[PDB]
C-alpha cells in the first residue's frame, strides 16, 4: 500500500526542507518525525505519503464534542498513522490508539543561568522575577487546572493583572526570557531545543509532570502493535537517542 | 460453572505483600498491595472472578542461555495464567512472546542520593570519582547500564564495573543503607526511589528519568483480555483511581 501519514509543522519534528527550487511529495519535509517515520517504514516495511493536517491542529474537541486536527484525520480514516509530537492523553486515547511513547518529557522552567532560583517553589514564593506560559497552550492549561497548592499560586500570579505574564507564542516567550527578568514554563522538549541554542539559558529544577508523545493510529489498526514493538526496538538499540541528538544538539 | 481467571503475580513491596495476620490466611486474602487493588478495580470494570497465584519460581521472566523463558512470562506462554498483574516491565524481548496492556505506570531509572549537595544529574556523577555510584547487581538498572551504547552511561558503567564491581550492591536494602552511611549514589528504578524517599527524609531523587518504560498487565499472545484491560486502565485514569492507589501504597510518615 501507501500509508497516509498525517503530521504537522513543528520545529524540529517536522519542517519544510530548505530549497532554491520547488520540492514535491515527501521531499518537502525533514525533521525528527521524518527520520522516525523512515525507521518505522524500514522495520515494518511500508510505503508512505506525508500529508500536513489541513487545519494545522493537533486535535481537540469543540463545544459540540467534535474532534479536529490530526486526531480527526485518524477518526475519519483519512490518515493511517499520525507521526508527530502528539501528546498521549486519556481523552484522545478514547478515540484513537497510541503507540508506546517515542519521547517522554514534562513541564519545566526556562530561565537564565547563574541565579539562586532552583525550583517552581522558588518562583512561586516571590514576585520580582515574572513567570508565565504561552497563552492557551498545553502548559498554561496544566496550571489553570492544577489543584496543587504551589501551582495554584503560580496560576494566580500568571492569570493576574489581565494575564500580562502570559505570552502569545513560544518565540515571544523565549525572547522575553532573554530580554527581561522572566521565566517561561513550557514542555521540557522545547526547553532543551532552546537551551542547546542559547548558552546563557537553562532548565530550572526538574519536571513538574510527566507526559509522552506517541504515534497515533485509528482504533483497529493492523499497525498498532507493530509500531509499539518497533519503537521498543529503536529505544533498545540507542537509535531514538541518536535521532534526538541529531535534531536537538545545537551551537 | 464459572470462569475464574488465574492471575500470576510476584511479592514485591508495595505492589504485592503478605497481609499482616495473627492466624493463617488462605486464598486471595493472603495478599494486599497496589496490584491487588488494581486487580480488584479491573475485575469490576471487565466483570471477572479471579484466583491469585504467586509465580512459583519468584521470577518476572527472562530467557536463559538456551532461550527458554521462566517466571510470570513463562506462566503466560504456557497458558497457566490468564493475566499477570504485577509491575511487569514492557520490553522488546517480552513483546515477542506475550502481550501487554497499555501501561498502568510510567517510570524510568533515576538517582537516589542525599539531599543538600550540588549533584544534579547523571552527568554530574559521571564526570567525577569522589562520590561513588552503582546499582543492584544483576537488576534491571544494572542491565541497562551494561548494555548501553550512550556515551555518558558507558562511562558510568565503566566506573560501576571497575575494581571488581565494588560499586555495585547486592540488593535494594544494602543499596539504600550504603547511600545513608557513605558518600554513595544509587541508580535505581524511579518507582523504587519514590518509595524510599517517602520513608527516608534525608534522601532525594536526583535528576530526571533515564530509560523511560512502563509497567503493563501481561496476557498470553492473542488474548482478548489485553485490549479490554487497556480500556479499563483508561477508565481508572479518568476516575483518578490510579493516582489514588499510588498515594495509598507509596505514602510514608511524612517529612517535615
Ligand atoms: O499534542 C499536543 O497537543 C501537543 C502540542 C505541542 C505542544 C508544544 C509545546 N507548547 C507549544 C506552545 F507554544 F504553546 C507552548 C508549549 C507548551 O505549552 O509547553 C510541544 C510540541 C507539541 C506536543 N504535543
Ligand atoms: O519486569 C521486570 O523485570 C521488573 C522487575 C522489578 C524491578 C524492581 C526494581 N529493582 C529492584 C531493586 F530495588 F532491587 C533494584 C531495582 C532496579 O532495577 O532499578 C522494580 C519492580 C519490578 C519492575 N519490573
Ligand atoms: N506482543
Amino acid at each position: 500500500r501507501t500509508l497516509i501519514v498525517t503530521t504537522i509543522l513543528e520545529e524540529p519534528y517536522v519542517m519544510y526542507r530548505k530549497s532554491d527550487k520547488p520540492l514535491y511529495g515527501n521531499d518537502r519535509f525533514e525533521g525528527y518525525c521524518l527520520d522516525l517515520l523512515k525507521e518505522l517504514s524500514n522495520i515494518l516495511g511500508f510505503l508512505y505519503d506525508v500529508k500536513l493536517v489541513p487545519d494545522g491542529k493537533y486535535g481537540a474537541q469543540n463545544d459540540k464534542g467534535e474532534w479536529n486536527g490530526m486526531v480527526k484525520e485518524l477518526i475519519d480514516h483519512r490518515a493511517d498513522l499520525a507521526v508527530a509530537p502528539l501528546t498521549i492523553t486519556y481523552v484522545r486515547e478514547k478515540v484513537i490508539d497510541f503507540s508506546k511513547p517515542f519521547m517522554t518529557l514534562g513541564i519545566s522552567i526556562l530561565y537564565r543561568k547563574g541565579t539562586p532560583i532552583d525550583s517552581a517553589d522558588d518562583l512561586a514564593k516571590q514576585t520580582k522575577i515574572e513567570y508565565g506560559a504561552v497563552r492557551d497552550g498545553s502548559t498554561m492549561t496544566f496550571f489553570k487546572k492544577s489543584k496543587i497548592s504551589t501551582y495554584e499560586k503560580m496560576w494566580a500570579f500568571m492569570s493576574s493583572r489581565q494575564q500580562s505574564a502570559l505570552v502569545k507564542n513560544s518565540d515571544e516567550g523565549i525572547q522575553r526570557v532573554l530580554t527581561t527578568d522572566y521565566a517561561l514554563l513550557m514542555e521540557s522538549t522545547s526547553i532543551e531545543y532552546v537551551t542547546q541554542r542559547n548558552c546563557n539559558l537553562t532548565q530550572i529544577g526538574g519536571l513538574i509532570d510527566s507526559k509522552g508523545y506517541g504515534v497515533g493510529t485509528p482504533i483497529g489498526s493492523p499497525y498498532r502493535d507493530k509500531i509499539t514493538i518497533a519503537i521498543l526496538q529503536l529505544q533498545e538499540e540507542g537509535k531514538l537517542h541518536m535521532m534526538k541528538e541529531k535534531w536537538w544538539r545545537g551551537n
